[PDB]
């Protein structure tokens, strides 16, 4: 069928995408980087996120594939060595697909602008101090003040929600995490402090309380937002779709990445 | 139907159980603590856990209800005054049930041996060094040492796992999350860190390296055991159910308890 | 003799420095904001903070006095109702000095810049990542990549390092703490995750790895530094001297403020 | 002048140990275990501990020397190959001194009872809930509930009080530093949560408030002690003296142990 693959620009990369092009060659597959069914990743995780973010609008037609020509990724995360045994299985199709939850974060204005996110959703100040209220289901939480808060995807735990202090979760539970940013607690600020992990169609809203303009980030996209109403944040009701052609656990892939290798 | 009241024993409870026992009174409504449909928990959180582990052999035919004599609690969320319209409701019948998941502990020896826990289960030394080979779903994942682990149910979240820096989970979320106590990270030995959470049928064991005698805790119950092999955690298929009058959110209540009231 | 009050700018601030100035006409007291032996800071610690930059030239002549017109500070601990004693005292003198140890930021270009900091000073990436190299003592300790480091000053220990994980030192030991903000620790990058305490004479220097572009605060002064080859902190040689009327221990004051008043 | 050895127990540490005795009968050097002027461990840290507490009444007439047969220790801190030269070195004799701080715990009952800990003192619960009253400089700092508390000594921070997230401190610092176990903080208890450094002559003491049995252990020696009325803690007025033959910095000694090696 149609595929495209992307290269995180270096010389490895680029090599090793024109031999799987190649040979895709020897088989019924078209390269077609506007309406492919396969999207192949080649380089990091970051690459990874860029491809997702190109196709973010055809996430339901698409079956993405990672390989790391670094280290290993969460997403890339399949050895280049695999590559001819990679084109091989992808062109004769009849894999299994498996799912990851997303999150969506929507931003009203004075107006509104809705962005999906693979990994994370920052918000930040921009400059001064950092206060929001924050909104779980309409009832009010908390009044946060500190340097920002951070709502993670399941397969995001491992990136900056995990150097928060929040938890690992396995990607096949559909929800997303809270975090804290240096939160201040003292007799007459109060935070939470855990993390929060929220279900299915719980909608977490962050509102100002004096300054209206946060630094919001969205994956590795970060945009100075201006005179902000509210952010709301909750599970995605679409998902990415990952190609499956042999075993690699999340928890495996966890303790590769974290413990060693 | 059937019911039965436990009591934390001091004076306000017995007066409030005795209360709601002569309003029961006035409707078909028989006392019967030994196949009881209704358990009413008059108390606090430990008055229900113990009310819980009273009839965990019949956890599909009660609806459990709780109500704090003191302060606000997870499981007793009522307060003394709904007590008459508790009863009220109650005799009607036709409420609704609310589900939790709870946490399945296999302990085994030289035989085996299995527990349920509302809150959590916990893990330590008998008195010298707590070193376990953490293994999920057969793949080994961890050497841990430090002072124990500690696997927490969703409702359990807020309870011993929140001290230990774990995450705050919605009780709908069918899962389960292990936390580490002062783990011990150096160049030779190194543990996640973060804590985990795993949804249902994946398995948690823990190993013993040297040691086989540890303290095993499950809720408010701690016993040493002697020549462990193995300690298995997962998901239980059984879940305790509630009995719902009103909307009291998890949210909320976590707000009340850690925010202010 | 020569004395000074600065003002948060409110009306109740004001209002209490014209009251301040009107007793100490009643004295052998010369109102001089050029060079003042005396500095009241009436407001909160940030007016603290302002007016000890005001006159960090001129350290070891001043004794400093801190009022909070709202709630109580570290530094502006003493309340409103004591003015009419304040300006009692400080005009008969005799009165003792305490002595805080103060934290110097040197910054080296392709050209140098010193700073003092009461607090603490942060060293932040220009939006990319932020990647150091962490030089104790000549010896490379570590390669820190995350969002920022922190230097706090022992009184500095109550702010910023306190939500960072930081520990709470008393004033009267010379040294300052580093702690890490959002470090990521993998397989490959690693840092020390503790806070660390240095004492007097012991260098800590920061050197860049490739972005030579940070965003370095020093207390509430926060400036974009281009082209930076290192940042130096060490314990400075200067301090801060409060004039002492009666007994407000520190640890009292850390009780205060975050466990109740 | 007058020496003893002490030895893990297994084979490479005896054997190293009978060539350093041999090697010291080619000097004038008694081997005497009664009142030796050096102790030289053989082992690990935990051998250099046991090697502590045996001569912990003569402290002022000993100066330690640490060899790791094993991985490199923070006291036991020069390799098996330096034995030859460490003879030599310590025979001459007018080597330099280096003196660590020590903490000093008293234990009051219904009597008296003092220790020093090269590391720290833990206090825990008999198995019941912990809570003990903090007292500081006779100043109640706060009501402590969870699983215990830790007070470490400045060489001892890398050992338990790193596992709390205590900070490192250098041991050149006479301080002391207090950290919490698993502490409870909700809405009607509240702890600091950060560690808390003290200085030289500032008196911790914790009182019960129900349990006045506390399972409490200094360094490596834990005992269950009963009828506790207070266990009062502060940086002792002795010092442990170890024999510098070269230079090999706590900082260094901190990145050789948790960075790499
Ligand atoms: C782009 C990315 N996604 C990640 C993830 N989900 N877990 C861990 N690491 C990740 N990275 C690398 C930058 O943090
Ligand atoms: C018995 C109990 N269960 C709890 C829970 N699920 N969350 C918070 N607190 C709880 N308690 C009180 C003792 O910690
Ligand atoms: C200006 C200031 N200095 C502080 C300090 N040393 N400890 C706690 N709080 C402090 N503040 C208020 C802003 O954080
Ligand atoms: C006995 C000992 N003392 C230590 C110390 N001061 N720092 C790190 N590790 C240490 N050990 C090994 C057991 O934790």
């Amino acid at each position: 069928m149609k595929y495209m693959i992307t290269s995180k620009g270096d010389e490895k990369s680029d090599l090793l995408r024109l031999n799987m092009i190649a040979g895709f060659g020897e088989y019924d597959m078209e390269y077609d980087d506007v309406e492919p069914e396969i999207v192949i990743s080649i380089g990091g995780d970051g690459t990874f996120l860029s491809a997702f973010h190109q196709y973010e609008e055809r996430l339901d037609e698409i079956a993405f594939i990672g390989i790391h020509t670094g280290h290993l990724g969460f997403y890339a995360d399949w050895r280049p060595a695999e590559a001819d045994k990679l084109v091989k299985l992808l062109a004769k199709g009849e894999y299994q697909k498996v799912s990851y939850p997303l999150l969506k974060t929507t931003v009203k204005y004075g107006k509104e602008a809705t962005y999906l996110a693979l990994n994370e959703s920052t918000v930040k100040s921009s400059g001064g101090p950092f206060v929001v209220d924050v909104v779980i289901n309409d009832i009010h939480f908390e009044r946060f003040r500190g340097d920002g808060l951070c709502m993670s995807t399941p397969s995001g735990t491992t990136a900056y929600n995990k150097s928060l202090g929040g938890a690992l979760m396995h990607p096949s539970i559909e929800a997303m995490q809270l975090t804290e940013m240096a939160s201040i607690n003292n007799r007459v600020y109060r935070t939470i402090g855990s993390p929060l992990v929220f279900p299915k169609h719980h909608v977490v809203s962050l509102q100002p309380v004096n300054d209206k303009d946060f630094q919001i980030s969205v994956d590795h996209l970060s945009i100075l937002h201006r005179d902000v109403q509210e952010i709301r944040y909750e599970v995605s009701a679409k998902k990415i779709h990952f190609a499956r052609f042999r075993s690699f656990p999340f928890w495996r892939r966890v303790h590769d990445s974290f413990i060693e290798d």
